[PDB]
């Protein structure tokens, strides 16, 4: 007998491989005169878990609609409490069989009233610039047609069936479909119709298409013009004009204005243009820019550029996949405030607002089309879409949406092919057809190693040493010597590098290096811009961002989606503030003597001009000088000395020494800009004078002995402990060696190569190193000074079942008003385990405090974090902040808030206050324990507990960028050793 | 200047490498008519967290004494409110630094006032049973000595101490001392005296010591008797006298008793004997019997005998380390009623009371010494104490106490150094020492596998593989060739085997069947007899075992100490009734045609004379025929042939075909015996007739169809899943495949060899397995008969992120009244992922019914559960139990319950009952979900949600003993296959 079971009509639609039916051609977003009505607002919203039970009641009529309730579009409709987002990175929630689907399927039903003028008559359509990731549209009850490609756009001819007054138009939205077995990105899976839906008047005698081609010959400072227009698919008589050009053409005729002023990200020179036929006018910013590949180098306008990129997924931390227009300007000027200079989609086409706005504040973009089948790597690529023959022209339809969207914009500079689709026919058909339609951008693609239907060789991570041998050319051959010389002609581009997740990322220093250094390198694009953090609310009111799982996801990958610069609401992360630093466009090396810097201007076009230099001079009471210098303006990758006005070099000389100052020059905006206001810091350069070495105090005071206490001065001593109990009257709850901190998103990825590929965390937990004990050896006093005396404790720290330890040997010197600490740490044993040498995080002390602090003062690096291998933004000086503000507020909670290369310390216990002194160390305050610190998945599992941890590293590990890519570099690992070190104490009441 | 630490003397005396100081020396644990008055009682207690803490504030006087209060004497502290129960298994929870001592080190003293009469003088002692680990004695104030070796007995000289009338006793209790590194058993660690203490006093012209030789000489049936008898260390005049031999001899001669009846665990022949002084008698229960190691057997009495052991820890769930009598007496009773005939001591002496026990019920015992240092393996054995010279006195100490203790005990067969203690210069000395002082009783140790200083070869969870080459005398050489030739004429021994944790232990029956195949094999003993479950009572009051972890220990090993075969309050897991039926002494073999049986004594010395035959004949409507056999008594060794009373045959052939029968026949003791009633069945064997297969139902009704169900007789199933939502009335949640479950503890093990070392357990949460997603494909219904027709439902069944499913194919038929379900399935892809092959738990189908379940009913195997590799001692019948006892009461919740071999099934779901028929399946039936088992840690984890789960498997993987041993034999594992198989199903209310 028949078949039985219900919806497979519907089924056999979400399961089709072609690409939509019915709609348009795929055409550029342009900005028209023609009459046009947004359709956003409140619709209305009914949600069936799969197709088998979504009614087929006749809804879209829109009359007697029984289980529908508002809900505001655009939307990610998981983002307004109808189901849940769930976040998975490479494995798919669905079983691995294209092109079929689950049961369990989301299905969406919207629907909206609205109301047509005489305006939009005869001809019209209807416009969807996004819907994830199957959409069938009926308009009055006609089916339109259905979109394939969850962030392209798609638009229906409404001529016929647009009706004057009152329309209905309805929308069937799944949330899976063949289609999401090539849109696996690492990101929220989120449903919905999540961008602009328009109703547009298509006038007669108009313009549907539109294909600007603006070039520009750097050697007669020509520009090269041809507008073509089209309608119907045709080419049609349309005037160009472009008032501030003096030009009046014809559209589909190249011409060459004599002296245009070329567009680039520093100088994003753009001329207003339109384009008009009898019955509509389009609007044009033009961009004169000529992209070129040569002698192995990536050139724009006659020179080679450099990359300072971030990836930018679209996400918002409460509405999703839907961005506000003015968070995307925000977030544009927040990293044009950081150097920032280019930006890859990642991996799908943004909104189709962004790119006038990349045009306007000046971007490089590597624009990429939507495509990501990343889930079936893990089968060696079997069944992989992109070499599927059956895939072929759904594949080839996103490509060609993608481009004819924005093919307009002088922004975008390279095409995308996707991200991690693996390499197949799909995708060679989709680089042959881009290069046909499009020669004038290069085309881009990691995926395919080989490089074979590319422009430009990408990798994604390479280690710092791979890419120092890619620069230089001499990177391994492929083993087609046609291919192989075919790739060493292009240059080199890190689509992604420098992981952000987390405390980090370390390492950026050691890959920029490399770029200034090598031509080949074009540069590289960080991952990622922004966390997608997700806020969640609980029932005290107190908001925190969530992430895999906590939505209760069957299959997720937790905080993997917290891997950016800033958090979800665009708060910068430290390494931000470190990457802007790193990736200066000016280089300011300040002589020793004071007598001047050496200035590098590091841009591409512009000199120095747009930048006043400013001076200061800073001591511990404050400001001793400063002022400004006129640079003569530096031509770009031209490099000058700069005398320094006398007093500086004067003052310098005047120091006594051991009188810590610092010397600062800094880059600073002349004037406004469109993306900050004059005085905003470009680049900075320093020199210090550190202050002298701490002096150990004399050892004059003797020890008290007693039955169960000693006292040293204002040290008071535990007899039972040798650890001191109170100090100047602040009470010390604890004192011991640290070797171990929380880790970090890095200390739990695996570190790859060698026989052990434990993350650091294993291993550390493997040794114990999160559980150390201390035995007491012993407690003696030692002849001082006239008299006094000092107290020796011998203690060796270790773990438990471990064999290997540390003897630890604290001998302290008073002089009544100072505590002299020297520490002295030896190894007893081997530090090995499992077969493999323990790694230490720091070798430090840890002060618990019975008391609050309520802020802490230092000398040293800040005010944010540094650690071994990152830190490049905290600058020398003298900072203080209150306690709250140490901390950094990632979602997952972990090590984080050192301060290193510190010389002096304040904490204010309320009423005292207590300095350290000594040679560098790092500094970190808290006020909850290193095990409330780890075992905190989200920061609402912080508590203070009244207590201060106060963390004084000798050495510290860096952070590196295990979690995806490069762990620790070599020179910042730390393996144990002995050492020995110093420290003063004091507490001012 | 001077040390100023505190405790440095008491630590120095916890850190001594030495043995007691100031006891009198080892002797015998013998009864004697000398006065004796136990102090066990109520204690004063006082507990500190360490020795520089610990006051000295003469406490021992009994005066002014502040923060003590009432403890029960003997005890384990931390079973009674003082700190806790910590449990590791190998590593240790302190630094690895001998001798030395952590700072965290619960000290606590104890003190009793006692009264002692005139008897006690001039002379008596002082005698502790047993302290953990490190004791200090004072009596009156005067330092009688130290203790060392935690469950070895101590006794102090108190003449001229001890004062007539009131007596203070005064012990200083150290939890952690140098001994702990060797006393680093897989328990709890539990401080406390917590064995008897007791005042004895010592009449002139006594009897301190006893050294009893009795041997046996088979051929001539004589005894030889050797009674010495010493004072003060030297041998003394005593008399001798045996009554029921009719021998008076002087003690320290050896004599030829004419004919004794020798001793065997089978037949513990034991003779009162009174060794008498003028001052003292001493009470002896002699046992004769010969020990003798020849052509490389194990011999007693001139005979090989077969070892049927376990593993013996004292433990109790409320009391610790305290075993009370009663207790003892009953759990020695429950090994001879599961035909237990052997124990060894894991892995120290017993409390004195046990030998005496083991004597009488009769126990071959293997007696071990308190050493382990297991946790110095991970370091490669560095610093490991049993080879380094420092320890020798110590560990020497330990072996003369435990000899001397129990040497007069003819139930020790065997006298072993220590467990897992590496291999070292001192237990070459212990060896030596005790082959010196003993040679009557061969010596035993693993730990060194040349076995150089032993006289057995001893294995623990050797593979039944290499047992068999053992068994053989096949295994390879040792490098030295004079140590091989001593190792080959060794018998062998599997000290542990067969590693009971949870569901299982399978395996058993093949390691059985080489026992009895091959001589030089002397048997096992499982680990272990008992789970170290310790009670915890929550705010309800619900009582459940707790485990390592559940004490807030900072390192800790888990449920690895709840392993046994028995709960902590000793009720029966599944694994002892298999273990019972595997180690049976009598094989019964039942004839096909019902005539007779084949019957072999396994025993080694006894005939069957003990034993009554008894055969029934059951069948559905109950017993049909039943009766005893008379057996002419089967020598030991020896085989019959025994015929049945006609009736029984007469009654098979007349049987209908079809009808289900089950001829039983069982050896149950004739009479009371010392541990079980007169019917206490010893052995079994059955001959069934089994019943037809069951017939498909004629597909003679239709399928209703409808809008969003179909009814097909009193099936109704949805139109959107395909599945049935009805059954009879009975509603249906929910039907599907299954092939995974909640792991066990051996699936969480991980399987040596390969390139895949996971646990399956991770093998399948890696796979998916654990997520099982179903598609569906198809509903059509097609012809059946007269008008009727089936209905086919095709489904496939994945995992998110995999490509590999199988397709299943459901196929229903009715003919109003029975439903048959023909289930049909095949792989598609291949089961692999992370490059090794998926194995499943089981091929089946999971019904989840909206209704609850109070009773199930069977024809198969029972009453208790059966896994392919076990349910040796589930038999063939009908049985009938409510839900609640379908369970097992694991404290760790894991797959259990499954009855396999079923044929039959009843579901009473309140006023309906519903029955499944089909060729054997697996039959599970509980009140919770998969993934509540699977997520519980402990029992009040479970909860009932009203439903019920009814698993139908028609295969299943064993069980293995991955947790400690061998994985799933090959046999029993279960790869991805296709499969077919058929069910009926009928609602009759
Ligand atoms: O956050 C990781 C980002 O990097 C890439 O994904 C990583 C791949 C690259 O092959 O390596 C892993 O670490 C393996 O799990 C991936 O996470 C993606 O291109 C990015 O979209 C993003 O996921
Ligand atoms: O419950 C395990 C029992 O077996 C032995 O310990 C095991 C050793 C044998 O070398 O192998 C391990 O599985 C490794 O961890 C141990 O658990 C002990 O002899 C027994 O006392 C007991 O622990
Ligand atoms: O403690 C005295 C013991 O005497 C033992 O036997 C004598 C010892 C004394 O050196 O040496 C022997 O040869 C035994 O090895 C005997 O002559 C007793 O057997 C012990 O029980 C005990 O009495
Ligand atoms: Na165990």
């Amino acid at each position: 007998g028949r078949s039985l079971e219900l919806g497979a009509a519907d089924i056999q639609d979400l399961e089709s491989f072609e690409a939509g039916r019915g709609a348009l051609p795929a055409r550029a977003y342009l900005q028209s005169d023609a009459p046009r009505l947004s359709l956003n607002g409140e619709w209305q919203f009914r949600l069936s878990p799969g197709s088998r039970v979504a009614p087929d009641d006749g809804w879209q009529l829109g009359e007697a609609l029984n289980g529908f309730e508002s809900l505001p579009v655009p939307s990610s409709w998981p983002m307004h409490g109808h189901g849940a987002p769930a976040y998975t990175n490479v494995q798919f929630p669905f079983a691995v069989e294209p092109p079929h689907v689950p049961e369990a399927n989301p299905i969406g039903d919207h629907l909206v009233v609205f109301e047509a003028g005489p305006e939009f008559f005869p001809h019209a359509l209807l416009r969807f610039d996004g819907i994830e990731s199957a959409g069938t549209v009926w308009l009055n009850g006609v089916e339109l047609g259905t979109t394939r490609g969850s962030r392209l756009a798609h638009e229906f001819d409404v001529s016929g069936i647009l009706e004057q007054g009152e329309n209905t138009l309805a929308v069937r939205v799944a949330q899976f479909s063949a289609a999401s077995y090539v849109e696996d990105q690492d990101m929220w899976w989120l449903p919905g119709i999540f961008r602009d839906v328009t109703l547009q008047a298509r006038p007669a005698a108009g313009i549907d298409d539109v294909f600007v081609h603006a070039g520009y010959d750097h050697i007669t400072g020509e520009g090269i013009l041809k507008v073509e227009a089209s309608r119907g698919g045709q080419a049609i008589d349309a005037v160009v004009r472009v008032p501030e050009l003096a030009l009046e053409l014809a559209a589909g005729t190249e011409v060459r204005v004599p002296a245009v002023e070329p567009w680039s990200a520093e100088v994003p020179k753009l001329y207003e243009a339109a384009v008009s036929a009898a019955g509509e006018s389009v609007a044009l910013q033009i961009g004169f820019r000529s992209i070129a590949i040569e002698d192995a180098q990536f050139k724009v306008n006659g020179r080679r550029i450099l990359l300072r990129g971030v990836n930018r997924h679209e996400h918002h931390p409460r509405l999703g996949r839907v961005v506000p227009r003015d968070v995307v300007e925000a977030e544009l000027r927040l990293m044009k405030q950081h150097n920032i200079n280019a930006i890859r989609t990642s991996h799908y086409p943004p909104h189709p607002q962004f790119l006038a706005l990349a045009d306007q504040l000046g971007f490089y973009v590597v624009l990429e089309c939507d495509l990501e089948t990343h889930g079936f790597e893990s089968a060696g690529w079997a069944q992989n879409p992109s070499d599927d023959p059956q895939w072929e022209d759904a594949l080839v339809d996103r490509m060609r949406r993608t481009v004819e969207r924005d093919k307009n914009h002088a922004s975008v500079v390279m095409w995308s092919l996707g991200n991690e689709a693996g390499t197949g026919r799909n995708l060679a058909a989709m680089s042959r057809w881009t290069k046909d339609r499009d020669p004038s951008r290069p085309i881009h693609y990691e995926g395919d190693w080989s490089s074979e239907h590319v422009d430009v060789y990408s990798r994604m991570y390479a280690s710092q040493a791979e890419t120092a041998l890619i620069g230089q050319g001499i990177e391994p051959a492929l083993n087609d010597a046609a291919l192989d010389a075919r790739r060493r002609a292009m240059p080199f581009v890190l689509c992604q590098y420098v992981h952000a997740m987390g405390n980090g990322p370390g390492g950026m220093s050691e890959y920029q290096a490399l770029f200034e250094k090598y031509p080949r390198l074009m540069g590289g694009f960080v991952w990622e811009w922004l966390e997608h953090g997700i806020t969640v609310s609980t029932a005290d009111g107190v908001d925190h961002y969530g992430y895999g799982g906590d939505f209760g996801e069957e299959v997720h990958d937790g905080n993997f989606v917290t891997d950016g610069l800033v958090d979800a609401d665009r708060r910068p992360r430290p390494g931000l503030l470190d990457f802007k630093k790193v990736i200066e466009p000016l280089r300011i090396d300040v002589a020793r003597d004071w007598t001047g810097f050496t200035l590098r201007n590091g841009q591409d076009f512009a000199d120095t001009s747009a930048f006043s230099f400013r001076y200061e001079v800073e001591a511990d009471g404050g400001a001793l000088d400063g002022g400004t210098v006129d640079v003569a303006p530096v031509a770009p990758q031209s490099e000058t000395v700069v005398e320094l006005p006398g007093s500086v070099a004067a003052l310098a000389a005047g120091l006594s020494d051991g009188r810590p100052a610092v010397l600062t020059v800094r880059a600073v905006l002349g004037a406004d800009s469109a993306w900050a206001d004059a005085g905003h810091e470009v680049a900075w350069g320093q020199s210090v004078r550190e202050p002298g070495a701490p002096v150990p105090p004399a050892p004059v005071e003797p020890v008290q002995v007693q039955d169960s206490e000693l006292t040293l001065g204002p040290v008071v001593f535990s007899r039972a402990t040798g650890m001191p109990t109170s100090i100047g009257g602040v009470p010390v709850e604890k004192l011991g060696l640290t070797l171990w901190w929380a880790p970090t998103d890095n200390d739990l990825g695996r570190e790859w190569g060698g026989a052990d590929e434990r993350p650091l965390a294993t291993q550390w937990k493997d040794a114990g190193l999160n559980r150390l004990h201390t035995r007491l050896l012993g407690i003696s006093a030692n002849p001082g000074q006239d008299g006094g005396e000092t107290l020796t404790v011998r203690t060796r720290v270790s773990a438990a079942d471990k064999q290997y330890g540390v003897l630890v040997d604290y001998t302290w010197s008073t002089d009544g008003e100072t505590v002299g600490l020297r520490t002295q740490v030896r190894r007893d044993g081997t530090w090995v385990n499992r077969g493999f040498e323990v790694e230490w995080a720091r070798i430090g002390l840890e002060f618990v405090l019975g008391e609050e602090t309520e802020l802490v003062s230092w000398f040293g690096q800040g005010p944010h974090q540094s650690y071994p291998d990152t830190g490049q933004g905290a600058r020398a000086g003298w900072f203080s902040l209150p306690l709250a503000k140490m901390d950094v507020e990632y979602v997952r909670p972990q090590e984080c808030g050192a301060r290193s290369g510190s010389r002096s310390a304040a904490l204010q216990l309320g009423g005292r206050t207590l300095e350290i002194c000594g040679d560098p160390f790092a500094l970190t305050v808290r006020p909850y324990s290193q095990d409330v610190l780890d075992a905190a998945a989200h920061r609402p599992d912080l508590k203070a507990d009244g207590r201060t941890y106060l963390y004084v590293d000798h050495a510290l590990r860096g952070v590196g960028t295990a979690a995806c890519g490069p762990g620790v570099l070599e020179q910042y690992r730390l393996k144990p050793r002995d050492a020995d070190f110093i420290l003063t104490l004091k507490v001012r009441s």
